């Protein structure tokens, strides 16, 4: 009858406690408490941990606005400023808050106690701009400088704006995405949104709001104000590093935000000052415990960090509220309190009917795995609603529920749930609850399949193109190894501007041996490619004009053919031999899978089905799968074996080292735990006697799965019916054994595994030569990651850990490995009692892996001590600070590999490469470090190193012999020869298809052909376009590029149109022959190729009707005389002439 037990509070200090709630309970409650209340709802969260998890949950049960006031995520009086996306987010929220009419906003007690800027600030320093305002570009540019934005070239992050002639790109603080203006005679023409990666313009827009670029003014005034009030509060010092001194010179020190006060005359108000009048607060946990713990750490830091003579600190009063004022302010608003525990019948309380779901998990042991769920469903009256995270997970339920004759009906809003209905809604809800009050059931995947693991696979956000960076040499730094087809491997030296026949042209400088400097015409850039070899440190330095190259370029083609051959007949042969089909049985299979309740990656499943199929076809299988150590990469091998044993066939698994064997042994035992499958291992961990007693059981057919070292090769092991061979990391067994392997390979299906992945490109090539399935490592993204190189200093380690923990994240802690990893763990828990340490042993078993992953998803542990790089490979998304105790003994290879393990979009991630006393460090290592210490974010180098890696993988797949030519000419060209040698050996011809050499076309019209300095100032940016244009190949590729240019830099100069146009002629030139075409003021000279498409009837008819315009010169040239006095005329005619030439061709 009353819609509910509770009634909403309306007056200051009026609580309305609600009790006995469980899982997605609050979630759904805050959602309701938001729909019945004309006003806003500020949901104070006890810890940042909860809030972030809350935003996604509440969002499931409402079409309302679920918002979040972000926290600086820095440490009180930190040495780091907030990350932009955080400040942008805040400014957005504060700015809108007062006019907030409906919805939810989530604030951590942490953040709520922090003081905000005066609402005078935002309201006043705010501005707008529309489709046609009277603001000149160079004006706004100055305005932007006052607002405190930064002039940049590219404009990638919030708070920046860039200049490029007719255009203006800015990423305004209150917005989600950046804007590209474009002006017209002092009047702003249009406004366009644009992607920072693409840089292209997406949607068309008509308006833009412009908030400041900080939560505190930076204009001329502010700084004078800052100086004053400073002098008013602390002593001053000349020293160039004193905050005063710095803020004066127009510089913004790092921990500035904790000085916000001084940028204002007024005090900083209490966040509440922004809450609308009809705002309703909502609680969780007990704020007072939290609120006090913070006040304690704030004060704690106020004394310790308050010693730097260059950074005197402000009193905690100016920045934060007292636990008193917090509740003092808190008393002014009505506020529903949410509690889990049962409530005592006080009239102002409620006690919503919510209970913990039954025990519905799946049991792989029981002969009816899903009956708990089956009977619970045929024993319920009300609705069931099954919650799922992805539209790809919804699919998983179907496959699951189908086995109990249930195909749920989709809801959207919970209200659509009537009786006996079985519903399913897509949402972030972790796990269920029961609804006494209205008898409703909510079942999330976790309640049904153990417990999820926290990883999200979409990267689209910031994906760095493997191609781009390499195909277009996008971030080429002076000194990096470059490759010229004609000469070899040099080193980028920059770009210059020289003089030809009185026409300025641009050139790419490349140094070679003995500082021999080669100058490359921008128009010939197509003969250039970035060096690839997995070893950047070691790159050939060919001598310019030397013989070496031309040779190496051949030796390589030689080997590449041998390889393409050896493979091609071997694949062909195995394709003509009869093997063994394996049947399958979808049912038996599905049951095995029961013992693995986890979502498989798409790359992954692709592989499983791939491996399974090859097994079911009447031909011996011989696949290779290249993945990582992500939770579940073992599943392929697992399922492979399940299939061979379900067919009563023994399985052998070879591994390089015992530790691996053991690991493999373990994993197998735990995977087939619910099956009568006998498993055994032969390795150092077995005396001779036992080896004997085992091999014996093997011959008898009593062992379904044997696992062993090379010792499994040493002996002449007899199997009663071997059908599957699984070799892990074959590449590292060593000559003698490798042979013994290809020997134990015939007559049986084979499955080879390996970590090191392979390049996408080398994949399409192999198709038909080697069966391969690749489990790609998620793309490299451009993420905020500050890297530091410090000498071990515990106070750093400590603050470092702390800083992550206070934001609800975890920390990786790769260690030295001198002592006992168990002591290091203690030694660190002592240092940081606020934290809780876990350990991560090498060769983690899947079981260990999921335990650690889960514990971390439940904040159960917030620091993980590691011993190896591979361990740091674990998948934890909230681990965004990685510490490396003895970083010195690691190569860029690995650092980078480590550096990237941290990182979350819209948030700052850190990495502390720790070192020893300068005298214990190797001169080489020191320089190696300082190099990375120079990187400000995770961009190129990482994505590039990710590339190198895949190359070593390539080397491994093909051979130490191939890794050589790969290292000698550059993976780029190697694949060039290969892709060729293959297509060739396939069609039936021969590899000497050294056709690789270009038509050597040269189309010069004695006019400027280039991208002008003041059109595209960034040298490097230009360079990319050159290569792109040089390399373009169709007429459409050049237009696309043209469009990009105009859309990103506007009006196309003349040297530009030219560049492009000539580029197009040069093409037409090839399609038609023409090994050269010079043009000038007076006419020109076409130089044709032996094989051309010039119709003689046409030419001869041209020679006679127009004598004074065309004369032959030699059996190959054709001179032409015309009035090409003006640059625009010349080009026009030459194009027209090409047109006419091809329209008559033969």
């Amino acid at each position: 009858p009353e819609q509910y037990r509770y009634t909403l509070p309306v007056k200051a200090g009026e609580q309305r406690l609600l009790g006995e709630l469980t899982g997605a309970a609050c979630a759904t409650l805050v959602a309701e408490i938001a729909e019945r209340h004309a006003g806003p709802v500020v949901l104070i969260a006890p810890d940042m941990q909860n809030a972030l998890r809350l935003h996604d949950e509440i969002s499931q049960f409402t079409d309302q606005m679920v918002m979040n006031l972000a926290d600086w995520e820095t440490l009180p009086y930190d040495s780091f400023s907030p990350h932009q996306d955080i400040i942008s987010s805040r400014l957005s929220t504060l700015y809108q808050l007062p006019t907030m009419q409906r919805g939810v906003l989530i604030v951590p007690v942490n953040t709520l106690m922090q003081r905000v800027c005066p609402h005078s600030f935002l309201h006043g320093h705010a501005l707008v701009m529309k489709k046609g305002q009277r603001l000149s570009r160079d004006a706004l540019r100055t305005q932007l400088d006052s607002a405190g934005y930064r002039h940049v070239d590219q404009v990638m992050e919030h708070g920046e704006y860039a200049t490029r002639g007719a255009l203006l790109d800015l990423f305004p603080m209150g917005s989600e995405l950046p804007y590209r203006l474009d002006f017209f005679d002092d009047e702003i023409d249009s406004l366009r949104v644009f992607d920072v990666d693409s840089q292209r313009t997406l949607e068309e827009v008509e308006a833009i709001n412009l908030l400041p670029a900080h939560e505190f003014p930076t204009d001329k005034a502010a700084i004078e104000l800052f100086r004053s009030q400073w002098r008013d509060t602390f002593e001053v010092k000349r020293d160039p590093e004193h905050i005063y001194q710095q803020v004066s010179k127009g510089t913004l020190p790092a921990g500035i935000e904790y000085w916000q006060p001084l940028f204002f005359s007024e005090p900083l108000p209490p966040l509440f000052s922004y809450f609308p009048a009809n705002t309703l607060l909502v609680n969780t946990g007990d704020l007072e415990t939290s609120a006090e713990r913070f006040q304690a750490d704030t004060l704690a830091r106020f004394e310790n960090r308050g010693v730097d003579p260059m950074r005197p600190l402000l009193p905690p009063q100016s920045l934060w509220l007292r636990v008193d004022e917090l509740f003092s302010e808190l008393k002014n608003w009505p506020r529903v309190q949410l509690k889990t525990e049962h409530l005592p019948t006080k009239a102002a309380n409620a006690n919503l009917g919510f209970q913990k779901l039954p025990d519905l998990a799946v049991q792989a042991q029981q002969k009816a795995p899903l009956d708990a769920l089956r009977k619970f469903l045929e024993t319920f009256d009300g609705p069931v609603v099954f919650s799922v995270e992805s539209e790809g997970r919804r699919e998983a339920l179907g496959e699951l529920l189908a086995r109990i004759k249930i195909a749920p009906q989709r809801i959207m809003r919970l209200d659509e749930a009537s009786d006996r209905g079985r519903y399913l809604m897509i949402g972030a809800a972790e796990h269920g609850f029961v609804d006494t009050v209205r008898n409703l059931a909510l079942i999330c995947e976790s309640d049904l399949l153990g417990e999820r693991v926290a990883r999200r696979r979409q990267d689209s956000r910031r994906t760095i193109n493997p191609d781009t960076l390499i195909r277009n040499l996008a971030e080429l730094h002076i000194g990096q190894p470059v490759v010229h087809l004609e000469h070899g491997v040099g080193r980028y030296a920059g770009m210059t501007t020289l003089e030809a026949g009185g026409i300025t042209g641009e050139y790419l400088m490349l140094t070679y041996a003995n500082d021999a400097k080669l100058y490359v015409p921008v128009s010939s850039l197509h003969l250039i490619s970035r060096y690839a070899g997995g070893a950047e440190e070691n790159a050939p330095l060919h001598k310019l004009g030397g013989d070496a190259w031309s040779r190496a370029r051949q030796k390589a083609a030689e080997k590449v053919r041998d390889v393409a051959a050896e493979l091609l007949d071997i694949y062909a042969q195995r394709a003509a031999k009869e093997g063994f089909a394996f049947k399958h049985d979808r049912e038996q299979y599905q049951l095995f899978c029961d013992s693995f309740p986890f979502e498989t990656t798409p790359d992954q499943a692709q592989a499983i089905n791939a491996v399974l199929s090859d097994m079911c076809q009447p031909l011996a299988m011989d696949r290779l799968v290249c993945g990582d150590v992500g939770f579940g990469k073992t599943e392929v091998a697992m399922r492979a074996a399940f299939l061979a044993v379900d067919n009563h066939k023994q399985v052998a698994v070879l591994v390089p080292t015992t530790l691996l064997a053991q690991q493999h042994y373990d994993n197998f035992r735990d995977r087939f735990a619910n099956w009568p499958v006998r498993i055994e291992m032969i390795s150092r961990f077995r005396s001779a006697k036992e080896q004997t007693q085992i091999l014996a059981e093997v011959a008898e057919g009593k062992i379904d799965i044997l696992i062993g070292t090379h010792k499994l090769l040493q002996s002449d092991v007899k199997f009663k019916d071997l059908g599957l061979l699984i070799v892990d990391e074959e590449h590292r067994f060593g000559v003698r054994h490798k042979e013994r392997i290809k020997a134990m390979r015939a007559n049986v299906d084979i499955l080879t595994l390996t970590a090191t992945p392979i390049p996408r490109t080398l994949n399409m090539a192999m198709s038909g030569m080697r069966d391969l399935s690749i489990i790609a490592t998620p793309p490299a993204r451009r993420l905020a990651v500050k890297t530091f190189v410090r000498e071990y200093d515990s106070m750093v380690v400590r603050e470092a850990i702390l800083r992550e923990i206070l934001r609800g994240g975890q920390v990786y802690y790769l260690y030295n490995d001198v002592e006992n990893i168990q002591k290091a763990a203690e030694r660190l828990a002592e240092l940081v009692p606020e934290a809780r340490i876990a350990i991560g042993h090498g060769q983690m078993r899947e079981r260990e892996l999921e335990r650690v992953m889960n514990d971390f998803h439940h904040q159960r542990f917030n620091v993980l001590v590691c011993t190896t790089i591979i361990e740091t490979g674990i998948d934890i998304p909230t681990a965004n600070t990685i510490i490396i105790e003895r970083a010195d003994h690691f190569g860029l290879a690995q650092l980078h590999q480590l550096r990237g393990r941290v990182g979350r979009s819209h948030h700052q991630a850190y990495a502390w490469l720790l070192t020893p006393h300068p005298k214990a460090m190797t001169t080489d290592a020191q320089k190696r470090l300082e190099a990375i210490a120079s990187l400000e974010d995770l961009g190129a180098g990482f994505a590039l190193a990710t590339h190198d890696l895949e190359i070593r993988g390539a080397g491994e797949l093909l051979g130490e012999e191939q890794s050589g030519s790969m290292e000698t000419i550059g993976f780029s060209l190697y694949m060039e020869l290969l892709e060729n040698a293959v297509d060739a050996l396939k069609a039936g011809r021969e590899p000497s298809l050294e056709d690789l050499t270009s038509q050597q076309t040269e189309v010069e019209l004695r006019m400027p052909s280039l991208l002008p300095d003041d059109f595209i100032p960034d040298v490097n940016t230009r360079l990319s376009f050159y290569k792109r244009i040089a390399s373009a190949k169709t007429e459409n590729e050049l237009e696309e590029i043209k469009v990009e240019l105009i859309d990103r830099f506007g009006l196309l100069p003349d040297p530009a149109r030219t560049l492009l146009d000539i580029a197009r002629l040069r093409q037409q030139a090839q399609k038609l022959g023409i090994r050269k075409l010079e043009g000038n003021e007076k006419g020109g000279v076409i130089e044709f190729a032996e094989k051309n498409h010039v119709n003689p009837a046409w030419l001869i008819g041209l020679l006679q009707k127009q004598p004074q315009h065309y004369r032959l010169d030699g059996p190959t040239r054709l001179k032409f005389i015309q009035d090409l006095s003006e640059r625009k005329t010349r080009i026009e005619w030459v194009r027209q002439f090409m047109r006419e030439l091809e329209e008559n061709a033969i």
